């Protein structure tokens, strides 16, 4: 009764749809991808607003373009039909705090060369050394102001731990939830921004038999047979079996099966239940919320000088003179503690100006943990949203020789036609922006437990399954291809004589 | 009947010495072969009295610099001024376009670090020239680079010339590079380093005019060395820190080459082995001594881009592979301020002094040292790029007042009086400016089997017998403590 397939694949991700792709380039026939949503792509998502201009709410860069393999493919298609699939937006970060303004590439404040020192700084804490023990971002930031005070004048010790939070938007939390030992990477070459990133999930989606994808059906559970295989089950109700299966769903959704509570929407019942080995590694890594907000504006009535534009939190010089009167480190961690809402200016905001990359009137801005989960609770209220971004875009508008800002959504100013929010926090099939790592975890933990798999036949997939390019999309394309490419090596012992 | 002896006053032999007097060591021995101490750190007075470090002049790695702490501690206790941090956003200047440097459609500083990283990854794990190299990371990427930045590029990031002292025909890529640990104090004055550490062991140890050209080691256990002139001294230990080319001179025929020292026995073949690593980086300076500033105070740091062409671009992007590309590469000299990337520090941001310390490279160095006595030339050969800094600098053209006639017409305008340019590839004390490498060399051989000495007795100290700040200020003064230490140590424990 139970429709037999070779290997279910459950999510059409990235990371499934490539596995997917790999089992046809292969010649694995009967195969079959699973997905709750009524669309592909997952995380990888193209929304539509204001005049029909699209965005990805989702990803939106190709990282490591100097090794992404991902990349390097639509790279090389692009090559051969002269078709713009992406461009390189990476310009000068613009750099704006409430007060000062634009304190960038200053010839008193030089912040991004000691932001480099900083970097370096945090190197030679980690990089090759046993021991170590972890402490938040925000401490680390702390430490290098504290061992270099000497050297550093009063506006580079205010303004420079704003700038360097910059960072919280690409782990996705804020600098005291950020885990120092993993705030640091290193960035193999310039990245990316995809023009339509969906239209590379598209381009995997239409690679193998378009039968293969079921959608809207979400896995309640997947039990091993003593008999070597894999029963699925959709909530509808339809059963399949299949020799393998690769599971691709978020680390946090996977989550939810080291619980009760099987009516939580996206968890799977596994059976035999996940291994302790994997469960464990839970504890050791977490999830980031990386938030998005489109602003959609009518024309383009603003400076383009650069496309990368981050706000500065809120600094003060009272904190300049603790630094400054600071006898040890703990006094300085204790301290500072002196005790209120927060507002657009509680934290760095990343907004990348695309009017400069595609020629297109809207800002596209990245979020941060807690602020993100706040916003994407609220993103129903344009007009909240509107009243507590007016003062930064307005802030911006007035650095990029413009006007404040003309809330139009329901002439040489600018107009603010529409807002986008991104909903990932509140997706039960997402639950966040992606992996992160919190002080003291060691997300080659998860990797590892992922990357070995439930057992022989119960396989995984995605963003947390693998090392290299681990929270990107590469990777979890990297990720589809090698559970695929596995089970397909194993399959090959059956044409054996 | 003296305990060690010291060969070389540099910065290694005066902490070498400096730390064994602070172990209560008596009886020592330094011998020079100039008249002066500090080696290559030597500071030279121009006009209107003011101070330049014609050898060395910055803190490098200050975040971990051993002897920047030590100055950056007095200056903590006492307030006084030993040093300024000048990194400065660069100002890249092309002859033709002007300036280039955080440009909204070149971004070339963007490209410049892609390209770093690209030749981290090259590599990353591996069993080349940096031109070489600049054409590999090209043609790889050309697919992402504009006409623009495939032209100028490549000439921005040959600033690394000057940190090298060596063309990017001439520079091994796989060392091109390095990585800076922090950022760069400039030394108000290298000397005032060279006083101190000189001032903390009796004056009476030092020997200066003493060309050590034999160091023998008798069976009985004494080193015994002598000078040129004559005097002969033996002690326990001695710490040579003469630089490597000097020692380099050890391992050849007609042994009288000036500052040639000749050992007996030889020195030991895992030591004549590592002189077959290049390391012949000949980095010199130029200062530029101006009337009063005026010109932009903009940024303290300033290069100017060697000439490049646009039929550059057309060849990367009509080449079909590295074996093409690089035939293509060459036609039809005439070498002129614009052959080579050339890196002003602009001292009147930084120091107040309205005077320009520029670092040039091989061969360009050996050249105008050779002619460093002849103004009129010098400034005819740096007058282009000197009037196209101060266009870029909100400035006019340089006038030559080398032999003065006091103007009123010279109102804004900016008047150039003297030019002091460096001598350390003509100096035999020296025979360049310092370690680097070329394409093939390997620095680890050579530091290993200096900080093994020759045996006991012997040992090599400077700064070609370190990995941390090799080749740098603060490296060899750790290597002088190192030898020192080592030897105080033994002493001590005897009994
Ligand atoms: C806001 C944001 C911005 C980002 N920006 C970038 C970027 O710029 N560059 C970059 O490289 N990466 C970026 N990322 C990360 C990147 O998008 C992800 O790493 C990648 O999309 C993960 O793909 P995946 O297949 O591993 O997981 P997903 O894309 O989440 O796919 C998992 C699939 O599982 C499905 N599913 C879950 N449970 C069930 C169930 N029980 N039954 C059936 N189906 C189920 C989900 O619907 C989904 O389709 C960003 C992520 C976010 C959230
Ligand atoms: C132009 C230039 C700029 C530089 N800038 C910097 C910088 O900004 N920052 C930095 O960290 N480093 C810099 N360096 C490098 C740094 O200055 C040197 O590595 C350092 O001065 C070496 O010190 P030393 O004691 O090891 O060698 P030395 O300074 O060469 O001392 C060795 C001594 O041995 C003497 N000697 C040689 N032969 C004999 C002999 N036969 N008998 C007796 N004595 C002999 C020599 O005369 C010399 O006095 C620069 C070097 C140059 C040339
Ligand atoms: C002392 C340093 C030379 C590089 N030293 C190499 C030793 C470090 C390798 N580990 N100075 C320079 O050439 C220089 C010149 C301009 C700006 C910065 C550095």
């Amino acid at each position: 009764s139970p429709a037999k397939k070779k290997v279910i694949i459950i999510g059409a991700g990235i990371a499934g749809l490539k596995a997917a792709s790999t089992l046809h380039q292969n010649g694995i026939q009967d195969c079959l991808v699973l997905e709750a949503r009524d669309r592909v792509g997952g995380r990888l998502q193209t929304v539509t607003g204001y005049q029909g201009r699209k965005y990805d709410i989702g990803a939106s860069w190709h990282h490591d373009t100097l090794t992404n393999p991902l990349f390097l493919e639509e790279a090389q298609l692009s090559l051969n039909d002269g078709r713009t699939r992406f461009v390189f937006d990476d310009d000068n970060f613009i750099y704006i705090d409430e007060e000062r303004g634009r304190v960038d590439h200053d010839k008193e404040l030089l912040l991004e060369i000691v932001d480099n020192e900083m970097s370096k700084f945090a190197e030679l804490e980690f990089h090759q050394h046993l021991g170590v023990s972890d402490c938040s971002f925000f401490q680390l930031v702390m430490k290098y102001l504290l061992q270099r005070r000497q050297f550093l004048t009063n506006d580079q010790i205010r303004y420079l731990p704003q700038l360097c939070r910059y960072l919280e938007l690409w782990h996705g939390l804020d600098w005291k939830l950020l885990s120092a030992k993993d705030t640091y990477f290193g960035h193999q070459g310039r990245n990316a921004f995809a023009l339509n990133y969906d239209s590379v999930v598209q381009r995997i989606a239409q690679s193998f038999p378009q039968n293969w994808l079921k959608l809207s059906c979400e896995v309640k559970s997947i039990t091993r047979e003593p008999s070597k295989n894999v029963t699925v089950n959709c909530e509808d109700g339809t059963v399949y079996n299949a020799d393998y299966v690769i599971i691709t769903v978020p680390q946090s959704v996977l989550n939810l099966s080291v619980q009760p509570e099987k009516n939580l929407r996206g968890r799977i019942e596994f059976q035999p239940p996940l291994k302790p080995v994997i469960q464990d590694a839970f504890d050791k890594i977490h999830f980031g919320a990386l938030g998005k907000v489109i602003f959609e504006f009518e024309e383009c009535c603003w400076s383009n000088e650069s496309s990368k534009i981050v706000t500065l939190a809120n600094s003060t010089n009272e904190f300049v003179e603790i630094v400054r009167n600071a006898e040890n480190l703990d006094e300085l961690d204790s301290m500072l503690e002196r005790e209120t809402s927060v507002t657009c200016w509680s934290q760095p905001l990343f907004f990348v100006n695309l009017s400069k990359s595609t020629g297109v009137a809207s800002f596209m801005m990245l979020m941060q943990a807690p602020l993100t989960n706040h916003i994407e609770s609220i993103r129903e209220d344009k007009e909240r949203l509107f009243s507590f971004f007016q003062p930064v875009l307005n802030k911006i508008m007035k650095c990029l020789d413009s006007e404040d800002v003309i809330d139009g959504m329901r002439a040489n100013k600018p107009v603010l036609r529409n807002i986008i929010v991104s909903n990932w926090t509140r997706d039960p099939y997402s639950r966040g922006a992606y992996s992160a790592c919190f002080p003291g975890d060691d997300p080659v933990d998860m990797v590892v437990a992922m990357s070995n798999g439930q057992d022989s036949r119960i396989r995984f997939a995605g963003e947390h399954t693998i090392m290299d390019g681990a929270g990107c999309a590469y990777g979890a394309w990297e990720s589809g291809r090698r559970e695929a490419t596995r089970i397909s090596d194993l399959l090959k012992l059956e044409h054996h004589h």
